[PDB]
């Protein structure tokens, strides 16, 4: 559980993402593969490390990184009520496309990340914290909606 000035802390620096999801998510979606390109091999190969230039002029990318992160925002303003918007996310993320804790781990790294590298002065020790443990929260739920479905990932 997180305190409500944790959530609040949360919500403060989510809201410069939302001024940009979409940069926000490339710079989030580029830092993950960079840092873990075998991540890249759970989308169409092209699983090799394009260029930043041609991650950053793709399409793709950019409508992928605002597909995660509406999807985030929405989750992170139920404050933890999220059983269902978390539902439909888990089904898909378990039975079709696979994906392990362990990269919900990688991805929350980055996201950490990026908002350390643009909103310091909205992203100190307190607010990383929250931040950090309502993502932890997150990967939590996921993980129980994983097994109920039949997925130890
Ligand atoms: C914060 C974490 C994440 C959120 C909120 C999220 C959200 C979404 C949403 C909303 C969709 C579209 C609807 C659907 O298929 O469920 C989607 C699709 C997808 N996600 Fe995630 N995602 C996350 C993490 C990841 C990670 C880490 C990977 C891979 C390493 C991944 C791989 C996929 C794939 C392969 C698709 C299908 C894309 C396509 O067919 O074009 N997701 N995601
Ligand atoms: C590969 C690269 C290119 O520029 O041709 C390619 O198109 N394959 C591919 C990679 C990728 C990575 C991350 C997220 N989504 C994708 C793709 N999505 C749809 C089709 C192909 C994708
Ligand atoms: O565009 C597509 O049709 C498929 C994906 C893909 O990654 N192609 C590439 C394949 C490679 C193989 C070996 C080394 N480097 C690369 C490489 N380097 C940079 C950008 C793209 C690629």
């Amino acid at each position: 559980v997180l305190s409500e000035g944790e959530w609040q802390l949360v919500l403060h620096v989510w809201a410069k993402v939302e001024a940009d999801v979409a940069g926000h998510g490339q710079d989030i979606l580029i830092r993950l593969f960079k840092s873990h390109p075998e991540t890249l091999e759970k989308f169409d190969r092209c699983k090799h490390l394009k260029t930043e230039a041609e991650m950053k002029a793709s399409e793709d990318l950019k409508k992928h990184g605002v597909t995660v992160l509406t999807a985030l925002g929405a989750i992170l303003k139920k404050k933890g009520h999220h059983e269902a918007e978390l539902k439909p996310l888990a089904q898909s993320h378990a039975t079709k496309h696979k994906i392990p804790i362990k990269y919900l781990e990688f991805i929350s790294e980055a996201i950490i990340h990026v908002l350390h590298s643009r909103h310091p002065g909205d992203f100190g020790a307190d607010a990383q914290g929250a931040m950090n443990k309502a993502l932890e929260l997150f990967r939590k739920d996921i993980a129980a909606k994983y097994k109920e479905l039949g997925y130890q990932g």
